């Protein structure tokens, strides 16, 4: 086969794992909605696509969500001029199916569990508090001249407040525009200005690991070239002295306290924006509808986690995020089930905290992102070797390919081998998952996205002819041949650079910007951004397969290669090496070091993959969601042209 | 038995008075929906209440009014946090409920008898003429950026057309905020500031009792502090000269003329505010959503008067007071009936003004206030002795508790022993009557509002205990269970306030603010303000009974006591009196007359209840809706002159003056 | 008889012309809706008129429009205070009644042919690239504020995109006012100002009949007293180099590009207003509702013209008049058919150019003012007879009454004796075609608009007395007692000129301002405005039989008559006569013309009806929508180049 699984150190033979028990309906645990096999996925997944699909999503649009009036049209419109239409007669709410539909029919059921920066401060918050809660920021929202239409920034950290500043902008049918808390004063002036909002919410500081977000002290650099804002609600998260602007900034509790406790909900079409969400060249504003997005998280989450009634859904990720939009919100409240908010880091107090917080909630599933398993991984199995961790069904994994290592570690610890893990694969623009096993009945490989989601009609691509490679063990440019219910509908006020993105390189297709491989069993691999292949004497490396061996070395904590022009090879390959901190680095010469990595490559991908220099660095740079920012390191490494920016210069230092 | 009725001449044996004839289908009398007797009431009654009576209200919602959308949830939310909700999902219009519907099936039918200050100007508006009204105002507002959810000050004497102001605002999603016509201009400016409303509707002047309300010389007073408002839609009522500022001020007439008669309705979510009511410390903004509002407005108004088709009510109150809101726009014309608007007072030209009216249009029911009663009972019987007023079928009474006195003047007189006496509680934060005896149902007593409302479970509560006072023969203060369709949802833009004053003194239940009394029959006696009690050595003194107790004596017009701390009894009784004008002033000396009030309280009550002094004035601190300001007397009485509110709107405020100059 | 058909050539019994072979069903044609005979277009009529009509209302109204909400009541209100109501409670909305429900079920159908003013710039519009247009456009517009209620103005010459900036205007619920591209700058400044609109849409230049109309440098005229005026979004037509004005000026393809190519539809009550249109004293702003403006336009549309699914409906008049709103974007796209507009004039390249478009594309229906078919019965008929022009079913008039000559010239050499003609009578403030003849049904006459359309009761007023007319063989002038779905709403802001124009005149009834007859048959001939009416010794004149008199005499072009205060007769009648540019007038003496014209009209009417002046003209005052300015030469004997003409030689 040409088309190979990422570099695992387990035989393939053993490195199938089928749904376990838990899954599987046993142990008191609920039957998935979707098994016992790969056919049963099949067998509905193929209802879901195709020209003869629309009795399915309209039967699902009606099942899942709560309509004020039905429509007519299921799906029109198409890639081409970006006109996707879904469901477009039908009116609804956001904040109705989110909120007040489960609250009339159990308000004291815990909406959000609220797990504070300290572990103490912790509780749970009912549908009735955040819908009160809601109900009374979109009153003050409406007080401040907030109509249907007009865009609301927040600037909040992750206190349980945050999912009611969401949920109240998508009530009176504004368009909220979350940017991440502690992002700099020029990076949120930039989101501000293009949204062109004249209302913002944030707080006066941020608690996250023991450390103050200085939240307040950055909006006021930010407002300064941001002359439509007028409005500012001011969250007492800290009560530390921060300066106030008298008329402009108002605070939280006070403004609330003049408002009612219900407000009604605005009837929004299904094609109104329901938010405006900037991708960390111009900040890239991606706007969602609002019956496609809500559906499409809704049934993602319900099917790709196996969500049931009484589950406790523990996304730790930030709403900053698409991921903490759509499975920390939207997704896990429109099914009307418990979702988490973290405002800590993986590692405060202790790397114990994730399951610290497992055991103490029984948290029933668990969504993270490779860049923290693998910071869980390079601090010691002592602070989860004696967990419980029982609770557990489902681990997910989004934001990067998972590397084989973090994958076992992740099966192997946190799951105790009895979870599914779920290698979530999609993207902002696509607004629900779009590539993953179902836990129920889809047998995983680690690295693997595997296969498709309901609505989602992917190929493979040849990415010079454009001709679609059909069939198993393929390798090319990932693509989708329909519109799906969650895509994202426009960039905001720049749809020209829309359809240039993801329209234009291929006609007649959605193009995600992603290498992919199809192999002789059909499962999908997602290796790697297509602008991170190196192609090494006609050779396509993805930095998935490469960093994946890299991370089979003892010692290795986290690697990201990419390539930089070569005399001989045309392009040759260049790796950033991250060693865990118990490592010694004097014992182990740093040359020895580079051609033990360079041997390990050779012998699980190729003689050309091997790196033709190493760089040992403390960190990675990385964006606030985690992904490990490879165009970055590229350019370094070329002498042309976010987390911690300090890794900045220690790159460009090591790079003499 | 330790709760007693209100001091009357009648023994109890004596003073029930059974559902007349008119009100049990005789007389060519239409037959009332409740009825024959008491047990016809609770069966209905206690399918309003429990967690079963969403069945029942859903169904009324549904049958009483039409929904451009149907709703899905029954009642949410509660008093905790002031989150009340009902028939949330449902969408509807207050003027397609109260002008549409009735013009497209009768339009020439009359909506309004509009009674004008002077009689010979009195003319019928019919649906068809209020809606076209209606229709070409909401255009004016629409054509001056009025937007759904914006407010619109009312500032109109009661001609016709208030109601057309009112309508106009409900139709485009507007909140009215009405304002009694003659408040002085400081304390318009406070209202018109504080909904920040952008637009007024006004008049030039007003006429009542022959007398002119300089309303537009107010208005213009009181627009140089009021920065907001941009445009002024001025009613050419009376078309004496007074001051326009051009392009701000423009004419009624001349707008209208320009809109067309018909403008779309705007679908209103249930919980929609529909109106801001600012009642008589800081000005306090009672905002009312629209389903629930017009629901009560409706049910109330068609069981506790037995509305039917082509019955003409006659409410005289203002349209600045809530009777108004409920009992002569909302209520009246959401039900398809003729509604009375009364320009004019009681006793212009004469004190017959209520009876040539009631016999003019043959009105089928009259709702007034105590005071006004109170007044004709001071003018002489000759007035309404010789009138028919055989078309009355129920006379309601609100404001105030309901002197035994008056309620007999009120039964002898105006209903010569046929109609049923309805004393309505209520308050501006329940949006429509809370307890009232149904008239084809439950026999009355005088004084007494005899049982809840549909939806209303009252009980009764010991003030410092907290707990509730099962049974009956019991005294305390009065809460309610359940949240209502018409209760109040807010307090505009001041929500902490709304709750702090009913939902957090006895948290679970709704404080009226009103001590109340359930006695060994189960009906319920509201004896006054929980405020105006006075605890004379350890003993709960209610205001009404001992006013009661006053106006029993012969000569007596009105009384007023309030309380003042005492070094003994902890707490004294003090009166103010007001004798009719033409009394023995100088032949009976006023030392005499006081010992002879005190010891008809002391015959009565008790020795404690006695005045310890007593004023004599020409009148009484009072509101424009009629209500005693006893608070005034009482902070005048002990010292508290200079901590007195803005007192510049008051019925009277000369009469302020008076009763501090009285001191002694 | 007493009422008499407009002077023709023709005997009464060779006059009458029964529905044609191909609209009889036969040759491969669709069947018409209403047919074969006269009872069959009463039989229809009156459900649709009385107190019982309310059943057919409600059920047209349902199967023909797609509603958000359904409605309710069916009527309400009348002509007494101006509060006609139709189908108050519905929800729906224009744009998605007319892209699409029929882009849903066939997005890549041609809604639009545009017939560009250089024929071989023509191309097919599809319903999926007009509704992606429309979309951008009212994506655009929201972005501007532009608000449910706020009105656009619109300035574009008769480029297709005209339809997209009608309809994004209709999908957000704002009003749009269309005003003829090519107005003054004083005139586009009054209506814009009027409508105090804050956009509007025009282009950097339009073109009709190779000649540059440079619609920019008016807007830019205009807006330095028009104050309200923000944003001006300019359609790149032509391209050439024109002032733009920065911040105030975007050009629609840059701004169109930032945007979605889908926008959400508003849903408008019926009674909301879909747009205003100034008719050509002060500017008159025709107010119109949604839903009974939609449903007028789609079922004359569909019966007057019958119309079918696979129709080419081609309708050459102008966007900026009524005829262009209800029959060429709102009545076609409404019924999911292709639709024409028409850039060009009717002589560019040639006279042949309606008669090459017919061919082209197969047109079935051909909609046209009797002014355009005047100018081409004098261009010679070489330019339309050796053309096919089979495709054709049904040709219509509209704009003024008919000629018999212009009749027989439209129904001889462009129908070729083979197509139903429809003179379709109505007026801006209808909304919809009143009186017009049902193709597949009824018999016409030169010069008649035959019977009233469903919904439309009309009746006969004697000016003076102020009654009803009852019976045949009746004039006077022409009212209607009800109101119909499609009546005008009101006047902008001027609800007072709007009730004294229509409604006091004749309490009770609409008065549309016409002089009318009914004669023994119960045809119903439109003969003139009533202002135009000539009393000569108590003897009621109308323009239309003293001018369809003069129009007999050959070498007559185009005729107007006038009114003139006299001493004697009380008012006498003076003739202007337009005469063919290649008659020898130098040749035949200005006297001797006159008399035989004199005598001509005297030989058809009477004595009485003898111009007492005549005066030979090259053209008549003519507004852009064709109608004849009587009431500018009616002043001119007393106390655009043409009107210097006309008052020199009078003196
Ligand atoms: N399961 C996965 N396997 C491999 N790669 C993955 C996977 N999930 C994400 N990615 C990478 O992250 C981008 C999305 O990031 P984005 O923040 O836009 O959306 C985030 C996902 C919510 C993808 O385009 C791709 O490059
Ligand atoms: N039938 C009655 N018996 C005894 N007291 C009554 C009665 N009606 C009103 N009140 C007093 O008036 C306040 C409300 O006044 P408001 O103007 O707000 O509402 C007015 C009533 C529409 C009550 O709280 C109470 O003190």
């Amino acid at each position: 086969h040409h088309v190979h699984p990422l570099p695992d150190s387990v035989p393939e033979s053993e490195d199938l794992f089928a749904p376990p028990p838990r899954m599987q309906g046993k142990e008191g645990r609920p039957k998935p909605h979707i098994g016992p096999n790969y056919e049963s996925y099949v067998k509905e997944w193929a209802k879901t696509v195709g020209p003869n699909s629309d009795e399915w999503w309209a039967a699902k649009a009606r099942e899942t969500l709560d309509w004020y009036d039905d429509f007519k049209t299921v799906r029109a419109g198409g890639f081409e001029h970006g006109d996707v239409q879904w469901f477009p007669e039908g009116t609804l709410n956001a904040a109705y199916n989110c909120l007040d539909r489960h609250y009339y029919k159990n308000p004291k059921k815990t909406a959000i569990i609220y797990e504070a920066d300290e572990p103490s401060e912790s509780r749970e918050v009912s549908y009735e508090e955040l819908m009160q809660e809601t109900c009374r920021v979109a009153n003050v929202l409406k007080s401040y001249g907030v109509k249907k239409g007009d865009a609301v920034s927040i600037y909040l950290p992750m206190t349980w407040q945050a999912a009611a500043a969401f949920l109240a902008c998508a009530r009176i049918g504004a368009i909220h525009s979350a940017v991440f808390a502690g992002f700099s004063a020029e990076s949120l002036r930039d989101r501000v200005n293009d949204c062109e909002c004249k209302v913002l919410i944030t707080t006066d500081e941020g608690r996250r690991g023991g450390k103050t977000i200085a939240t307040k002290q950055i909006v006021d650099a930010a407002l300064q070239q941001c002359p439509l804002v007028e409005n500012v609600l001011v969250l007492r998260r800290t009560g530390n002295k921060v300066p106030m602007t008298e008329g402009r900034d108002k605070w939280w509790d006070e403004e609330c306290a003049k408002m009612p406790a219900y407000c009604p909900c605005e009837r929004m079409a299904s094609e109104d924006p329901l938010f405006i969400l900037y991708t960390s060249g111009k900040p890239k504003g991606v706007v969602h509808s609002t019956a496609g997005y809500l559906l499409g998280t809704a049934l993602t989450l319900k099917y790709v986690f196996d969500a049931h009634p009484d589950d406790r859904f523990a996304c730790m990720a930030d709403i900053g995020w698409i991921t903490g939009h759509s499975y920390i919100i939207y997704g896990p409240l429109a099914n009307g089930i418990t979702t988490a908010v973290f405002e800590s880091t993986p590692v405060y107090p202790t790397p114990s905290r994730y399951w610290d917080f497992v055991d103490k909630w029984k948290a029933t599933q668990l969504y993270t992102a490779p860049t923290a398993i693998r910071l869980l991984r390079r601090m010691g199995e002592d602070h989860v070797k004696n967990h419980d961790l029982s609770s557990l069904r489902v681990l997910g994994s989004v934001g990067e390919p998972i590397n084989p290592e973090a994958w076992h570690w992740y099966n192997d610890f946190a799951g105790k081998n009895q979870c599914a893990i779920v290698d979530t694969y999609w993207m902002t623009e696509t607004g629900s998952i779009s590539i993953a096993p179902l836990p129920g009945a889809i047998s995983t490989k680690p690295g693997s996205a595997t296969f498709p989601f309901f609505g989602m009609d992917v190929d493979i691509i040849d990415p010079q002819t454009g001709q679609v490679l059909e069939g198993n063990d393929v390798e090319g440019v990932l693509v989708a041949r329909r519109p799906w219910p969650s895509i994202a509908r426009t960039v905001y006020r720049d749809h020209k650079r829309y359809l240039e993105t993801y329209m234009k390189p291929y006609p007649g297709y959605f193009f995600f910007g992603d290498g992919a491989a199809r192999d002789y069993d059909g499962y999908m691999w997602i290796k790697g951004r297509v602008d991170d292949v190196i192609n090494v004497s006609g050779h396509r490396l993805s930095t998935a397969e490469v960093e994946s061996a890299l991370i089979l070395h003892k010692g290795v904590a986290e690697t990201a290669v990419v390539g930089c022009a070569d005399d001989l090879t045309g392009q040759a390959v260049y790796a950033f090496v991250t060693m865990k901190p118990e490592f010694d680095l004097k014992a182990t010469k740093e040359a020895d070091l580079s051609k033990e990595l360079a041997i390990q490559v050779r012998k699980v991908i190729g003689p050309f993959a091997a790196p033709k220099k190493i760089y040992l660095v403390s960190d990675l740079p990385k964006t606030r969601s985690g992904k490990i920012m490879r165009r970055v390191l590229r350019k370094i490494v070329a002498g042309e042209g976010i987390a911690d920016p300090q890794i900045v210069e220690e790159v460009k230092q090591k790079v003499t």
